[PDB]
């Protein structure tokens, strides 16, 4: 039969989106097929492999049909002067000493073409799985960049999110970072889970296929090496929080 | 020839929006053919003309195909405990005073079902113009609610702002409140103006009709009496404030 692939929060994690890639095309045959992938952010931002995952993503699309969408880690990197010398910018904002380091060395070594990839990618999705309408944004209808829907929530938690957005069928979304699929009143609210962005301990790239015709949700979870990203971190010279986020995981 | 309607910061004001709508029939009279109004927000929220306002919209719905999405005012009211007893939550948000008054008297006005029918309200507009797909938000694509476009600013502002929905043919926003139509490689980024929150002084109940087949956008202005406002405003115990704002503007 046929799904549709969702995956969010790579968050420059490669190993992680390769892992999860590899999957899905083993699942090819075992009676998946796959018509088009949804990809949420972040793309980029925290662990230090920014260019070989924009790179994976690209190759991907010109094979298959790709949605890839911005997350708050992206948006921070795009939003900057497109000829801004240096990321410095960073040093102001309101955010973890962590995180400003990743961000600056992400602005870096992504150079300007992959900051006008970031630019270029879309806020929102608009599409529509099987014949139903379906609706994305990395975090909440609300506020896409600030918003975060919780996980573990009651039933009105969710109703309520998905009210001002009732004509879609489906709403998805990265912010809860765990998978969830919480049917309403007015549709589902489904985050696929995490891909390369630990939100605890012996974190497994997790991402979602969801039926096309049926929409019910299956998550998929998958190995990848830690190590190897330790050692990256290490040798790029990046926080050591980095890597206590890559083992214990952390927010966003 | 076809035009779409496009309304936007009616705000409460009731008296704005009949002028607009009466317009818009005589000119259905001269030839103008009406396929569909987009009402953007604040649909309520500093005029004491809430009800009125909502039923207004209500009965023209009814009769013509008219979709609405809410603005900051109306979010503002609808994020509310549907049980609350009262809007006394308003007075710990971080806005000016004088509106601290006119969301809870709009609160308590507007009752259940009128607060039921803001939390009904969509907050992103996907539609089409013809062959020509649009969006609209009522702030800025990166911050609906609280996201601001500026008027009068060059092409390369509006450029950026574009980029993140060029799939879109033209972008529709309320906060500029002021009539917009900049071009760019991305698309067109436009505002049809305010209906009744006055952003300078004579200001008069302002919208725009878009061509369905060449997307070329006119706008309209139209005289409403403020005195009955101002008198209403007064019998109501409303802030001096809100007259003030009435006669030479005020901001969102
Ligand atoms: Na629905
Ligand atoms: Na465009």
């Amino acid at each position: 039969m046929v799904y549709v692939a969702v995956l969010a929060n790579i968050a420059g994690n490669f190993p992680a989106l390769t892992a999860a890639l590899e999957k899905i095309e083993e699942l090819k045959e075992e009676g998946y097929e796959i018509e088009k992938y949804y990809i949420l952010g972040n793309i980029v931002g925290l662990f230090p492999y920014p260019r070989e995952v924009i790179e994976a993503i690209k190759n991907l699309a010109k094979t298959s049909n790709v949605k890839v969408i911005r997350g708050k880690y992206d948006q921070l990197i795009a939003m900057s002067d497109p000829h801004a010398g240096d990321p410095k910018y960073i040093d102001k904002l309101e955010i973890p000493d962590h995180l400003k380091a990743t961000l600056k060395y992400t602005w870096e070594k992504l150079g300007h073409e992959g900051r006008e990839y970031l630019r270029d990618l879309p806020i929102y999705l608009v599409d529509k799985i099987g014949k139903n309408e379906i609706f994305g944004v990395y975090g909440s209808p609300v506020n896409p960049f600030d918003g975060e829907i919780l996980p573990d929530q009651p039933t009105s938690y969710y109703e309520a999110i998905m009210r001002p957005v009732k004509e879609y069928e489906m709403l998805l979304v990265a912010s809860p970072r765990y998978p969830l699929d919480a049917m309403t009143m007015y549709g589902r609210v489904v985050c696929p889970g995490s891909i390369g962005f630990p939100p605890a301990r012996e974190h497994k790239a997790t991402f979602a296929l969801v039926d096309a015709e049926t929409l019910k949700v299956k998550f998929i979870e998958v190995e990848y090496d830690k190590k190897i990203i330790e050692d990256r971190i290490k040798l790029e010279k990046l926080p050591e929080e980095v890597i206590k986020i890559l083992y214990h995981g952390g927010k966003a």
